[PDB]
């Protein structure tokens, strides 16, 4: 199970979620990043590294925003057949995991916009039958997994079909 430490981490981000890597790096997909802002989590724009493509955004502070994380890794996705867990929030702070399993990674164009991303399978055998994954609220949620001891994070949440069953996380190139 993803611990309390881990779960700290999943922040409320423009209309979805992010993820802070580190006490200065925090992820998220791009379409749920406000635009014409002139700062984030209080820091002017000249204080932050942006880099973002396809459907992966990432910003490093220049200062530690976090100082309570240590930093851990993030990977551009996972091998194939990984299972992940995707960090999922609700506004009342209701942690709902969706345990997915990944296949390839791969660009692919979504609503016409490009995304790098790695394409996975929700598990119905891992999961509670209920909405996970598939409302605008859910996207920026990261994709982890466990590597020993240590979690690695290797996307965040950006798309999926209707019935959630094939999800898509944007992955940093
Ligand atoms: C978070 O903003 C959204 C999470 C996905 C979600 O809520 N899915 C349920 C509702 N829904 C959305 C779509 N269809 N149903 C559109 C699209 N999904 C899709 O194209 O699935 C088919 C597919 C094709 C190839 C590979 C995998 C799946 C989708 O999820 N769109 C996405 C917003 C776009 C915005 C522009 C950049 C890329 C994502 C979304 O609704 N995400």
């Amino acid at each position: 199970h993803a611990p309390p430490t881990l779960w700290s981490r999943v922040t409320k981000f423009g209309s979805g979620w992010g993820f802070w890597v580190s006490p200065t790096v925090f992820i998220t997909t791009t379409h749920v990043v406000p635009t014409g802002v002139k700062e984030f989590f209080g820091e002017p724009l000249s204080s932050i590294a942006i880099h973002q493509a396809g459907e992966f955004t990432q910003f490093r502070f220049s200062k530690k925003m976090r100082p309570d994380l240590t930093g851990m890794v993030l990977e551009e996705g996972c091998p194939e057949g990984t299972v992940c867990s995707v960090l999922i929030k609700r506004d009342s702070g209701e942690l709902l995991p969706l345990a997915v399993r990944m296949g390839a990674i791969a660009s692919m164009r979504i609503q016409g916009r490009l995304v790098h991303g790695q394409s996975g399978m929700l598990l119905t055998g891992a999961n509670a039958k209920g909405d996970l994954g598939t409302i605008p609220g859910d996207c920026g949620a990261p994709y982890v997994h466990k590597r020993g001891n240590d979690w690695v994070v290797c996307g965040v949440h950006a798309a999926a079909t209707k019935s959630g069953n094939t999800v898509v996380c944007a992955v940093q190139a």
